[PDB]
């Protein structure tokens, strides 16, 4: 009878991203036990036909295990002992995915994987991220910085699409001895198409649901001094009220363009600090003149309507302002990068 392990006796550097197995050939598996360096049994299952056995729980880094298996066929008996050592990472990194599990989002919500460390080997990271879509659509990876990678289609998601994201980084060398701290797996669905548009020509924020106008909001955006970049913004988090602090976006409150205001019904559409919010002090200007540092000022009535009917992932498109274009790597500006450049990636 012949025995076969998925590991070699004195091996060093056993990844641990996959389980350990043993197969019997011209016979059956009569006994299999794996134990770690400090003596505890690892736990595993033996298939019903008794031909294959595999560990059933997560194996650990910096571990020294030893396998003892015996196969006994009609002919005779065979036994082997193997002791190996798993990967001992130099450092550990944890990934966080967005959006949340079971969430329903807008058609512009990209898949997000953020590591709490810089990733030396992006290919290894990407390769370890499995994305399923239904109906299937072509998508690609692209890094916003050294820690966050994002995945999205060429055009906005088609409503009803299911997105499944499995980040199987546990046991994977993500570069320079950087190993995944664990796995994570979110799943979400794409809802109604909600595209709001802010035209600096009319200074109105038009909200379109499935191509139909359902709201027109007078608005005052950033003033010439500090305009609102034109472009496609992806709706992020929504707040019933929030103290906006310019220092959060790099501008000292005490500075000229600095500020700190407690506003209501605020929906964030830019990491640079742009929000669609209630601005009762400028309702006068709303619809006629820009007076903000960049945010889309709207009446308190419209900001709340916006908070109740807009979801993360929906889109806000700004056009014709005196500002430039929202940066592709902003954090919610993903759609401003040409598909051509995005699909090619930067791994």
């Amino acid at each position: 009878p012949k025995l076969t392990a998925s590991v070699t006796d004195g091996a060093v550097g056993v990844t641990v991203d996959a389980p350990v197995s043993v197969t019997a050939a011209d016979g059956v598996l009569a006994a299999v036990t794996m134990v770690n360096d400090n003596g505890r049994p690892v736990a595993g299952r033996l298939s019903p036909d008794g031909l294959r056995w595999s560990t059933t729980e997560q194996l650990g880094y910096n571990r020294r295990y030893t396998l003892n298996a015996t196969a006994l066929g009609l002919g005779g008996a065979a036994t082997r002992q193997l002791t190996f050592q798993t990967s001992s990472p130099a450092h550990l990194t944890m990934p966080y995915v967005m959006p949340g599990d079971g969430e329903v989002v807008g058609v512009g919500e990209p898949v997000a994987i953020r590591f709490d460390e810089n990733i030396a080997d992006r290919g290894a990271a990407e390769k370890a991220i499995k994305i399923t879509t239904n109906p299937p659509v072509e998508g690609a990876f692209y890094w916003l910085n050294n820690r966050e990678v994002r995945w999205r289609p060429e055009h906005f998601w088609k409503p009803g699409t299911a997105v499944d994201v499995a980040v199987n980084t546990y046991g994977v060398d993500l570069g320079e001895g950087m190993f995944g701290e664990d796995n994570v797996q979110t799943h979400f669905t794409i809802g109604d198409e909600v595209i709001a548009t802010a035209d600096d020509n009319t200074k109105i924020l038009t909200v379109r649901v499935n191509g139909e106008v359902v709201k027109s909001m007078p608005t005052s955006m950033g003033k010439d001094s500090t305009p609102t970049a034109n472009g496609i913004y992806i709706v992020g988090s929504r707040y019933k009220h929030i103290i906006m602090d310019s220092s959060t976006y790099g501008v000292p409150v005490n500075s000229p363009n600095g500020y700190r205001t407690d506003v209501d019904w605020a929906t964030q559409i830019s990491y640079s600090g742009v929000f669609v919010h209630s601005a009762p002090w400028s309702v006068g200007a709303q619809g006629h003149t820009n007076t903000s540092h960049g945010c889309l000022n709207v009446s308190p009535s419209n900001a709340q309507w916006f908070y109740d009917h807009v979801k993360r992932g929906d889109i806000v498109e700004v056009v014709n302002t005196v500002g430039g274009t929202l940066p592709g790597i902003d954090g919610l500006g993903d759609w401003n990068i040409p598909w051509d450049q995005w699909r090619a990636g930067n791994a």
